């Protein structure tokens, strides 16, 4: 019997309820925002109600503090963080919001533990290891949202450096969310062309190619710096939707994120940004990139951050 | 020769964000966010340039404080405000935001007089009226956001009744966007079928009608009393670009919206709510609703409520 | 777990293939493609299935002559006919026709009994009928597409006199998909605006009223007769596909079809064009349109029709 | 001065009909149908329109064949051709279809000389030559669809191998529209990663890319013998769309196709397939893609079977 689709997005706030009306928009499920604040997913929910009729979309969008109401859920995205932007590093929040997480878990693990759940909240990979072993569900029915932000990121910095469409621009970061992110150049091409021919051809420089992988590796600082108010949250739900996608249409689909990584890139089992195959199974399988000697250097590096800020975890307070 | 299209954001807060951030998904023009609060319109344009890659959209979204780069705008969409939300009515910002608007006027006179533009601040009507005074467009590239939105409410409580999809729900809210504005229930018909003949058949009562006439007129303060930071976003944001979209595609679409009618529902030439024809030309042409004596009175009582404030704001002492 | 939609398609001709094409476009689910022509479906799967990435959908295409690959299917939309257009009447095709669905109704009763099955074969509502009664699947699940065809070909002629957008028109044709179909103008609304309000402002007659309802009786000869090859096939496929969506996407979508009507319109079980509800639970309810005493005799009339070639076909050789 | 965009398309058969219906159902643009078969162009346009409604779309389509109609087109398509499929090359119909193009030609030079031309007749590379030569157009505003087809299917392969979503697989096909096309398996990424790491990996063979190679090269007889009435329509009216949305969109995308390169590939001025940068001002820009020495042989005798039948035409018995 044809039932909707389910998403519950767990945190209303900036990146919550733009999730929200993304999805009512093209009609790809029923959205449940769950809050713990007062009134908050309530009045989302009630206006992106009012715009699902301008959009033609018959998608149902409630506002909810009672886990109750994630029953059933197909997906669960999960955006719940402690109040105000890092200063410095995104696992400044890393106390704060392992501690949110215990809670968000025993909600999907009594209501809706057959979710493929995506984690947002920082610090991401962290956040992402940290959930799944409280959770208890499945490696491959829980992930983390961040490649396709850091990807996007960088296939669009390339993209307005040629002056092309950043869709025919192929690109990727891999690693964990975090400064030591790696960037791969590498792989990346533009129309089946690749960075050391624009080289040779005179169109870009390496010192092009540098400032483009560090404005990808800061880029968060640059939109948080301007909004003042706290970090990205337009591209972050938009990167969360494309990942629900490809699990409810079962795409497929190529995508970079934080996911449990254990016969490939030299690593025996950790949460990190790879790129996977997601379809009706969730994380199906992983590539393995061609990385250069030095980009494995640098992937090494980002696996110790990740180890370094997880070990802080396992002796918290 | 194509040219992309551009639309001018005038006011970059909670609304203007969200037209950008669907403009760009939709792929409808290119955007330029226009803010004075430093950082915040920069902010999200980048924010929301990440998403276009994600989206499959080549839309450009640029933040600026300068006048000089709306020039060239096939449509401007005002949404500039004094901060705070409205407590009782709508209509308590009328100097302030009249003040804002002359700047933005002046702005659009100069670098884009041919624009196609769309108010949403309010109060609504009276700064329409206001803004068309001091640019001095012509008052078919003049009109302001309202009964779409309300409209939109209108249809979807109508809907959530009989258990129907919203989109089947043909129903106008006409009238000042205030207390005074008018659900014409006798121009609702759900697939065909028209109120009375729901009350014959027993499928709603005559007060229900009223409750959903009544809800419609409330329906900012349940969004607003639940948000607590402020007034709904998401929805009136959607409605705008409906309209950008009628104008920039020349539908010939049924937009309720605040335009000058002239020689229709008894008035000579005032702006207030009515279903007008938008193409390429503006506001091209309003529709006579078949109107009770009940709602004709309630619409006489709605346009002197125009009046009232448009007279107030005209003696600046 | 997650499963793609399914929809068999049940005849690879005209229609049959525009809707592979628009459902794959769409990417609303995954299509069968049946025939016993051969080689006919395999060749339309293989080239639609091409397409695929450049519509960016994910949808899976093939062609077949095995009903077994119909197993699982959401929606089974039937096209299935004898070559050859009608010379004058839809009914000419009756006998050739009732016996292919004989053995369309087998196929689906052992491989997807389930399935909401939306008959598409001429004449259309005494096959609907036929399918019903041979086939042993629920009234509920079981109906015709035909009214979205005549009423949006009644809403596009409303629309093009006026020079509005069609969408605006509301407009419904209800009764045998035949030439006594009846486009009921009594309850015609153009933004709200009714036909007798438009007469009184002198922009429509009577005249140009009753031409467009003859318009729309004959229309299928205006296209028949330019095509000279067959009957139209771009718009019924488009219109399957609106049917197909708002049952796999529960729409509660008001849909003028085919459906077994019991207790409405004066009839006592009989399957005829009328407003319907569709959702996950296929016809879901029957609406009652506001009609006059002239459109409940041409009514009358439509029903008689029916009536006689369903005899006919009861006494069939 | 908003208008709405205007596609011509010269030909409606098959692949012209179907480029009408989804220009319209995208609401691309209005469409004009030509053809100087009576009846079939009208009958096609009135069919698509009365989809229009149900696609929520107002673009206009009609029927024609009156090259008058054709005029302010901002992009022409031609699909006109002699009737009867392709034996074992598409090089057959040489003189019937330079013979229809000089009407073409002169058809566009008098009433849209400004229009953005795609040719899609058959022998592609030498009918897109013979239109510039003859309709005195700009080299860079005439271009032919064939690439984005055969690179459409070699991603489609190579992506039914890996089992993973054909829009993640990057892959290019340039040379002539032929058996002589060169499917750039160097240029192969999927999500990043290329063949050679694949092979490494064990994950694909180099028997089995020989195989996706052929494979793409013949696919168009495979679809060819299975219609049996024809060639493949579905997916190069497909193609035909997205390369009209790359210049009406201002794109600036990677676009294979039928340009006219005079500083690539060794050659100082023709017509053949290569990677091109599609923008408002039409073809903007040639990729250079790292051709391995095979490829580069592989494209030198493409590029002389272009010449020798462009030569047979030259010479007008
Ligand atoms: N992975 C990425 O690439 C990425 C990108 C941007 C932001 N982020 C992160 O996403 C998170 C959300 O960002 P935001 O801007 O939406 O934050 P926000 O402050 O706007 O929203 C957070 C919401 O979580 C709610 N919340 C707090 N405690 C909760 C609990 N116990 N249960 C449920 N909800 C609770 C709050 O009420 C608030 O509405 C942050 O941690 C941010 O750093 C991640
Ligand atoms: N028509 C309707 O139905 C409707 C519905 C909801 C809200 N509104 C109104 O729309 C307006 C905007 O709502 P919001 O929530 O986006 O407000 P907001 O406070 O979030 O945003 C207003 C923006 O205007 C900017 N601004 C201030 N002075 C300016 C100037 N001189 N030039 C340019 N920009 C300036 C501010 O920096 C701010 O970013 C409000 O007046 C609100 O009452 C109307
Ligand atoms: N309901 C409507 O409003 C409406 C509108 C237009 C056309 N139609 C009808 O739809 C039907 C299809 O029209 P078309 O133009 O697609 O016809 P078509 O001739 O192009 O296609 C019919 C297909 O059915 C196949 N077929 C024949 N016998 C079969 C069997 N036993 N099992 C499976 N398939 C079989 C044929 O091989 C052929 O490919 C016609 O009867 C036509 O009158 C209905
Ligand atoms: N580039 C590619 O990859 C590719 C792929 C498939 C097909 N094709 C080619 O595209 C062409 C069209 O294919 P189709 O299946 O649509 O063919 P079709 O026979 O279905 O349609 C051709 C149309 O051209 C019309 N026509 C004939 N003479 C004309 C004239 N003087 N002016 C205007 N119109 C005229 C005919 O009436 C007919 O409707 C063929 O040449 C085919 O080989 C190219």
């Amino acid at each position: 019997m044809i039932e909707r689709r389910k998403i519950a997005v767990i945190g209303s706030g900036q990146i919550g309820g733009n999730i929200a009306y993304i999805v009512g928009k093209d009609n790809l499920a029923d959205v449940v925002l769950f809050d713990i604040a007062e009134g908050i997913p309530q009045g989302k929910a009630l206006d992106i109600t009012h715009s699902m009729v301008m959009f033609g979309s018959t998608s149902k969008v409630i506002g909810t503090n009672d886990y109750a109401d994630i029953s059933g859920s197909d997906v669960v995205i999960i955006t719940a963080s402690i109040p105000g932007r890092p200063k410095d590093d995104r696992s400044e929040l890393l106390f704060g919001n392992a501690r949110i997480l215990d809670s968000v878990a025993e909600g999907v693990k009594k209501y809706c533990p057959n979710a493929f759940v995506i984690c947002i909240t920082n610090p991401l990979d962290v956040m992402v290891s940290h959930f799944q072993k409280v959770s208890g569900l499945p490696h491959n029915k829980v992930c983390g949202m961040a490649g396709v932000l850091d990807s996007s990121r960088f296939r669009t910095f390339i993209a307005q450096h040629f002056g092309v469409n950043a869709s025919d621009v192929s690109a990727n970061v891999i690693g964990g969310h975090g400064d030591g992110m790696v960037p791969a150049t590498s792989s990346v091409s533009v129309g089946g062309v690749p960075l050391s021919s624009f080289i040779k051809q005179g169109l870009i420089t390496q010192e092009q190619i540098d400032e483009i992988v560090c404005h990808t590796r800061i880029a968060w600082k640059e939109v948080a710096d301007n909004l003042k108010t706290g970090t990205a949250y337009f591209a972050p739900a938009a990167a969360a939707v494309k990942m629900a996608e490809a699990y409810l249409k079962d795409k497929k689909a190529v995508v970079p994120c934080s996911a449990f990584c254990s016969n490939h890139y030299g690593v025996k089992g950790i949460y990190m940004g790879v790129p996977t195959i997601i379809g009706k199974n969730g994380v199906e399988d992983i590539l393995e990139l061609d990385l250069t000697p030095l980009e494995q250097k640098l992937l090494g590096e980002s696996i110790n951050e990740v180890n370094t800020i997880s070990k802080v975890l396992d002796n918290a307070p």
